[PDB]
DNA sequence: TGAAAAGGTAAAGGAGGTCTTAAGCTCGGCTCAATTTCTCTCTTTATCCTGTTAGATGGTT
């Protein structure tokens, strides 16, 4: 297979000439513009190296690497850290993130892809966030846009199975066995009850839903727009 | 057009986890006698070396 590469940069430029370079050293390149998405990127694909920037808005780029290390699933995958260089404060610290290379802002290209190919040859499953949503197992959260929503275990669990069904109508019996483990049998009126929270908490209008749709007869459907459109709906 | 038939919403109540105190304990620190190691001297043995002037001169079992 074509290696897989995660770039978390926030700084567009960079991640596009990175994300540019790689393509046309034959990678499938991903892309991540923040910490958190990148962090639930790197949980996702389980990339075949991750070049991970230091000033990431929100988590900064230390936490970042010493949470991939900490995720049995992560721990194994090499950290390039890209880092403005210039404290050896911030040099003390990323000596104990487990980073496995340095690069400096501004780099040569080359340099970059003789690190990748280095790593490569060193070296040699749930969806997390699709479009605006981040879930934040960890914290029972949703980065929902840009906004943080607090959700309960079980809406949290029911909002998880549904992403993991994005675009795809869940049957409520699904729903009571993956989340709750009950019998197909059983009451599903409770999980109507516990759908129009996550609305209350998402939808712009809980009377109106425009992303948790029901599918009369069938169950519930998590629709999300893709990211292209992401900048038509922040505004609702 | 009337009528199933499903899907919502707003409660009441419970279940469950998370917080608050009076009772009691036991745990470490602090002091402070009370001592076992340590390290020098200071000896004191433990071990080796050399010499001995009457005369003597072939085995037991």
């Amino acid at each position: 297979m074509k290696p897989r590469i995660l770039v978390i940069d926030d700084d567009s430029a960079i991640l596009e000439l990175v994300a540019v370079n790689l393509e046309m050293s034959g990678y499938d390149v991903r892309k991540a513009e923040d910490g958190i998405k990148g962090q639930a990127l790197a949980v996702q694909l389980v990339p075949d190296l991750i070049m991970l920037d230091l000033m990431l808005p929100r988590v900064d780029g230390f936490t970042v690497c010493q949470r991939l290390r900490r995720d049995e699933r992560t721990a194994e995958i090499p950290v390039l850290m890209l880092t403005a260089l210039g404290q050896t404060q911030d040099k003390v610290e990323g000596f104990n993130a487990g980073a496995d290379d340095y690069l400096t802002k501004p780099f040569e290209v080359e340099e970059m892809l003789a690190r990748v190919r280095a790593l490569l040859q060193r070296t040699d499953s749930e969806i997390l966030s699709y479009g605006p949503l981040t879930l934040i197992p960890e914290r029972f959260e949703a980065i929902w846009f840009n906004r943080t929503v607090k959700l309960t275990h079980l809406e949290f669990e029911l909002l998880h199975c549904l992403l993991q069904r994005h675009g795809q109508t869940v049957a409520p019996s699904e729903i009571l066995k993956e989340v709750w483990g009950y019998d197909p049998d059983d009451d599903i009126e409770t999980i109507r009850v516990h759908i129009r929270h996550l609305r209350t908490k998402l939808e712009p209008d809980p009377r109106h839903p425009r992303y948790i749709k029901t599918v009369y007869g069938a169950g519930y459907c998590l629709e999300l727009p893709a990211e292209t459109e992401l900048h038509q709906h922040a505004d609702q």
